[PDB]
């Protein structure tokens, strides 16, 4: 029943990764005894909110790995660059505000006449001899993989992606829903064969759409 | 002649003379080893391009050469940042993957920085361990430090001084002449007891007309 220090961090870092919409389940049993021994609050849904919104924006100087700010076992505050949220099933590099110097979330476009090297407004597509970026610039505008492993990278939070289906972003919410503005997408060439991305291609100063399969290798 | 490991040293050594944050260098053979190695020129036009290029109008990646988009600065296996080491001083320099660079009026203290007062400055202590860290906003009024040894950081590039006397920011050439928009000044307590920075502490609605006095921090 009684929860270690690293694993009460882990379950602290899976319900904050559910909350970020990155991952589909959570294993979170046994964290309010963790939290009223360790942290001393309680650990409901309002205060990791609070703690994702204040990591993320309105982020004041240090912090620590459980996300708190300030102007016993977490009580050194060594951490101003990034934070690995990790729970154990799904691993995460987030980069707080202190970081960075997130869009508030739309339409739909009208259709156009191939749907399977592109020329796509939305998609920026760089080969690197050295794996194939596809950098989109329309996060509300979804690209579902299959078959596929890719490594997403962003500067609210990178991690690597295998579920096939829609690219699951992270999504703040404070006076709303905040997303990312723009993510890049990794794509290593050398197990990823059967890997193909469906994509909405957008084509121009009105904006036009139609679908495409973009697969890789 | 030169090896791979001491040119690269030498061409950092360069590239920090001229972001101004030392004021002597070591260049002897750089040129032979630009031309063998990298295949260009290396002359003052050459490496300012890569200075403009790495700080602003970055896109992606690049090499330790500040070059963007046998040749062993071809692979392009450099991202987030870059430690461009002289041997001599060090500086952790990150691409954007700046301000632009007034007088203030006087106003009537001479020298704790629990209380300082200052817009210009806010002084935090650490007791969550053993540090100090004087952050500052106006970039282009100087701290001088005095037989100090602190570590700064900024949004351009981290690095560490010693030398008494203003502190060197780094300067790009792009249209003019740009330096960071802000930077923090790090000072750990447990070597550094003789530490004095003077600086102009700034003292007073949106209609406050701003004023000026000196103070020096005493640490
Ligand atoms: C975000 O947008 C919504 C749109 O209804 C608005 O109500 C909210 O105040 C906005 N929040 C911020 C922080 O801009
Ligand atoms: C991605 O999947 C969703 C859910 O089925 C679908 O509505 C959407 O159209 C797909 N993406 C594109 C670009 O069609
Ligand atoms: C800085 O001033 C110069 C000289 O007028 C100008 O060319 C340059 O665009 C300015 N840069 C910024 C960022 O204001
Ligand atoms: C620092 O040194 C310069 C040297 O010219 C001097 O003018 C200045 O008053 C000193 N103090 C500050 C706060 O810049």
């Amino acid at each position: 029943i009684i929860l270690t220090l690293s694993q009460g961090l882990k379950k602290y870092y899976g319900k904050i990764l559910k909350l970020l919409h990155l991952t589909l389940e959570e294993d979170t049993e046994g964290l309010l005894e963790w939290c009223k021994r360790n942290l001393g609050s309680n650990c409901d849904d309002d205060f990791f909110q609070k703690r994702i919104e204040e990591f993320f924006i309105t982020g004041e100087g240090y912090f620590n790995e459980v996300l708190q700010f300030k102007t016993e076992p977490f009580k050194s505050y060594f951490a101003k660059g990034f934070l690995s949220i990790d729970s154990g099933y799904f691993s995460a590099k987030c980069y707080p505000r202190s970081s960075t110097s997130l869009i508030n979330v739309p339409a739909r476009i009208a259709e156009t006449p191939p749907k399977t090297t592109i020329n796509c407004i939305n998609l920026r597509a760089s080969v690197f001899k050295e794996e194939v970026e596809i950098n989109v610039l329309l996060p509300q505008i979804a690209v579902n993989l299959s078959n596929c492993h890719v490594v997403i990278n962003s500067h609210v939070c990178d991690y690597s992606l295998d579920t096939d289906g829609p690219v699951r972003l992270p999504r703040i919410y404070h006076e709303g829903t905040f997303m990312p503005g723009t993510y890049k997408i990794v794509i290593d060439r050398k197990l990823n064969d059967r890997c193909t991305l469906v994509t909405n291609c957008v084509i121009k100063s009105v904006l036009r759409q139609y679908k495409t399969e973009i697969k890789i290798g």
